[PDB]
């Protein structure tokens, strides 16, 4: 039979969802709570269509907030004072972290389908706005960064960037902030555009339509915060873009099965010098691009290395500035012992030289003490001075689940969260890490 | 309630212009099947019920049945109103298209329960048409190696007329100084409009139905060097005028698909395609068929300016890179459609017609700088006529389908600061119906047409304005009544006098006295200094003359 195309969701439908719990006005101007809160960390309890907001020093949950269901990420304005999270429903939810009590001091729908969402980091443009993206329908939106106020919605339907034919659901994937012009930048997947989107002018748009590679998905910003690297994951490529001079640097295949890298891991290589990673969801390989054309111009975006961690299913790879160690988890391999565990290389002690790598496997579910099920661990996130690194032991909704935090300088077990309240939790975000993009 | 039909539907002056869509109507299309509570048509009745719609009423309603200037009519929106209303309401008719080859708005009693049983059932959108459809669309037939590399023929380039021939899908290449029609060529169906190079080298015709051709002025015997098609119904085409971009670009707009091309200059070669479906710009609510409409070229950057209809946004697409495309997506207002150029190249004036507003943009910085209301009904200012008004200053002037005004809009906003952007002046010229208006910088006259007017009288004649005696003191100027189609001496139907187009020199005005393809039509030629016949030009191939555009005024967006 004929597809009945599902409903749109336009300015109409938005405003209908929007609500202003607690007008701009009526916040406070200073933070009214004692919370330590660029050490917060917003910690999705998935399937409970909650976020537990968790202190990054102590542990303590600090307070457990309804969103929209299964939160995909959780981002926060560049001053830090605002929280932003994004259910899979398209359901977003701006939390005012000052208040005596945090709280949603606003609410929005965009879509039906959405995974994005991110505010502006242009220096001079600090809370101004956020955006959001949507699978479907096939569009962003630019809302005000105090009240949630649809400003302008995009569709991203389009021409393919290669056989340049129409397609009629380019779904948005992630969404980053430039910090060297007032723009956002915007994946879209299946028309393999990257969207260089400028927010000083919403009614005379300016964007820039940066001809890719398809199947974007996830992608960080290097060291430096100038180039932004993203993995068109089906195609095995890293595409990179140079921010300041809006447009395509390089595309290299990884040598590697679907790249995710989730916002990646910068680092700077004993001997290749500031580099960025990423892992695959389809086999066990890390791979290295160079990211310094000045520095080092010989290894600018050249695939510099490429060997294997734990196994295939890897989703996030992670590291900090102050740390001297590369995390790699394997959260959907088939086998519970390794989905349970994270594998870590000593940066320092890497060479280049062609061989692989050793790794120590962190057996981060069993510390986490968890017997029914086959937990899977995903994500590390670290706490904002880099000291110490979360992961998330992923259970079902009636089973038992727990955060598992290592102490970073000796690779030993640190603490295990666990509470009644702690229901399938996922994604998790330091507040400081965040707001800075300091990946 | 039916009889509502009798309003909505009664045919008017300015509604007579709404897109026939008869090139997409030709394609033959599978019936759907019928859902509980409505019968199917069979596959030749759906698609005779589909040409009809796409002829007649897609222009209005969207060949999706989204709505354009007429609500929605999609499946979920009639199937509520029932056949019974439909059949009602479709029966007493709809609005005429345009004259000498649009559509009656007369139905059999068959055709009309074939429309309203057609409307029930789930529309089947009309085939994209991408990269590679243009590409196998796509001929060189003279490589730009083995082209002249100066001019081989001894015309006068600059004073040459390239005319429409509608109906005959040709167009005629005419001398400026002698009148001869020095050649006529075919491109298959009706050409729209021809643009030039900036070089003047180059001359692009755009034919409604997506195909584009280019042919090249050096030749000995000037023909197509080039062709390709970038839809299947389109209705406009420019070139790169930004000084050191001559002859590197043309882009082309369409109605179906929603989207403009841009090529190469020299091969036409499709280099990037740009879908215009998006989001309106006030109620900001996805369309999913906003079509794109007039398409200038900035002399201030190298950017195309695209309006883009029923979204209300007016796209300024730079061409300097294709693969990082930079554009600038202005929100203006709902119903764009056509415009020009300032005096001075720098300011966009073009007329959300629906909505009787003129909108500004500022191709230099790339932004709205203004949207007044013209006072009249359905401004269709063409690329619209610029002058120094005698006490107002320099001002771009339009004319209207609705009602017989004529606006004055101040274009100089920083030497006369108080008017600019502001209706200076309003005045009545023949009647309504108007289509457009024109001046040249060495005349002292305005030119008003009133092509789609009811009265042959009016329809055949142009009002003439004398700049010099105008006083800007609130009473309307007075003007002389040319009897163009008289002077033509033109005896079967009612030829209707439209565009004014001056050559070179900008000491004569020609005038198309269109009259159908099976009856006699002429272009007449006006002595600009004494507003007296020049001479008429009448051959039997000069069928359904039309559009004229003089290379050096085309060229240079001289008006
Ligand atoms: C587009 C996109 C982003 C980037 C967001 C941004 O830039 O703000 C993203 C990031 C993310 C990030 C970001 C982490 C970071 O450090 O930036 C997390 C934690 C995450 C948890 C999950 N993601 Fe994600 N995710 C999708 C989409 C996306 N995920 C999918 O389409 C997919 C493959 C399947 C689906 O149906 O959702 C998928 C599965 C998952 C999971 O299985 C996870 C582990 C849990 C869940 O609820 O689905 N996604
Ligand atoms: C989008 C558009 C432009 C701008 C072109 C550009 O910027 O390059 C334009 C310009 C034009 C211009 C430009 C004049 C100028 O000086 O720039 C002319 C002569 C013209 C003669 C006609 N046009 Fe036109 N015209 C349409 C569309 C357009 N007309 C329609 O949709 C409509 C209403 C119905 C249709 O289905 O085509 C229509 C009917 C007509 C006619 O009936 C005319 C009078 C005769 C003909 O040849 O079809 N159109
Ligand atoms: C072509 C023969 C044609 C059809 C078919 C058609 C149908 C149609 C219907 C059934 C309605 C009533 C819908 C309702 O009451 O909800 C309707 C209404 C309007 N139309 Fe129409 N229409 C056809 C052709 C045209 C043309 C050529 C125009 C544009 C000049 C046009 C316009 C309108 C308008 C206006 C209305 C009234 C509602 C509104 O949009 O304001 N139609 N039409």
């Amino acid at each position: 039979l004929d597809p009945a195309a599902p409903p749109e969701f336009g300015m109409k439908e938005m405003r209908e969802s929007w609500k202003v719990h607690v007008a701009p006005e009526d916040r406070p101007t200073q933070q009214m709570n004692d919370w330590d809160l660029e050490n917060l960390f917003s910690v999705t309890l998935r399937d409970a269509g909650q976020i537990a907001l968790i202190d990054g020093s102590t542990y303590e949950i600090k307070t457990v907030l309804d969103t929209g269901y299964a939160v995909h990420i959780s981002r926060l304005s560049a001053s830090g004072r605002y929280l932003f999270v994004i259910g899979r429903d398209g359901k977003v939810n701006m939390i005012d972290l000052w208040m005596k009590e945090p709280t949603t001091v606003a609410e929005i729908k965009i879509g039906s389908e959405a995974r994005s969402i991110e505010t502006s980091k242009m220096e001079g443009w600090e809370d101004k706005y956020a955006i959001a993206g949507a699978y479907w329908p096939p569009q962003y939106v630019i809302m005000d960064g105090e009240t949630l106020e649809p400003k302008k919605i995009q569709s991203t339907r389009g021409m393919t960037y290669d056989e340049q034919e129409y397609h009629p659901e380019p779904r948005v994937a992630a969404i980053l902030a430039s910090h060297y012009r007032p723009e956002f930048i915007v994946n879209v997947k299946e028309t393999g555009k990257i969207l260089l989107v400028d927010y000083t002018d919403l009614n005379n748009l300016k964007t820039t339509e940066i001809s890719a590679e398809r199947f974007l998905h996830d992608g960080g910003l290097d060291g430096s915060h100038r180039y932004f690297i993203t993995a068109a994951n089906a195609r095995n490529k890293l595409v990179v873009i140079d921010t300041k001079e809006g447009k395509l640097v390089a595309i290299e295949d990884t040598g590697g099965q679907t790249p995710h890298p989730g916002r990646g891991a910068n680092f700077v290589h004993p001997t290749f010098g500031p580099v960025w990673a990423t892992s695959h969801m389809g086999d066990d390989s890390v791979a290295l691009i160079g990211t310094d054309p000045e520095g080092h111009p010989d290894n600018a975006w050249k695939i510099l290395d490429s060997f294997p961690a734990l196994g295939g299913g890897s989703l996030f790879i992670k590291t900090h500035p102050n740390s001297q160690y590369l995390y790699v988890d394997a959260t959907l391999n088939p086998e519970a012992e390794i989905s349970g565990s994270v594998a870590v290389f000593d940066i320092k002690a890497m060479t280049g030289d062609g061989s692989d790598p050793e790794f120590k496997t962190l057996p981060i579910a069993e510390w986490a003490g968890i017997t029914e099920g086959q937990p899977r661990v995903v994500q590390g996130e670290f706490n904002k001075d880099g000291t110490e690194v979360w992961f998330s032991v992923w259970n079902g909704k009636d089973q038992e689940s727990a955060l598992v935090v290592v102490d970073d300088k000796t690779l030993e077990l640190k603490h295990v969260i666990k509470d009644e309240r702690l229901v399938t939790p996922t994604g998790k975000f330091n507040v400081y890490n965040t707001m800075t993009d300091t990946y």
